[PDB]
């Protein structure tokens, strides 16, 4: 079977400026936060263009 | 430089559902919420290939 290893993270408020520093700083082509002035959770992400895309998870 | 958001609506499903969500629609992951404790999800594929998984929570 194939196994998925899980990554746990807590999700925390802050700037789209600092998920940008924080992700870089893992180096991770993801970067899943609570935007600080929205509210609502982001995921930040490197496209396969090289440059970042913003995805905003409704909880709809 | 400018960037526009891209809106998603999640929803609950176990690691197998959202493995066939991400096939079907040809990307590289997958988000959604895991049914199995409420938590956001992202099924990714690695950069070996391999799947990975991250779960975020409060």
């Amino acid at each position: 079977m194939q196994v998925v290893r899980t990554k746990n993270v807590t999700l925390k408020p802050m700037d789209v400026e600092e998920a940008r520093l924080q992700m870089e700083l893992l180096g991770h082509d993801f970067f899943i936060y609570t935007d600080s002035e929205d509210g609502a959770t982001n995921i930040l992400y490197r496209r396969e263009d090289g440059n970042l895309g913003l995805i905003e998870a409704k909880l709809e």
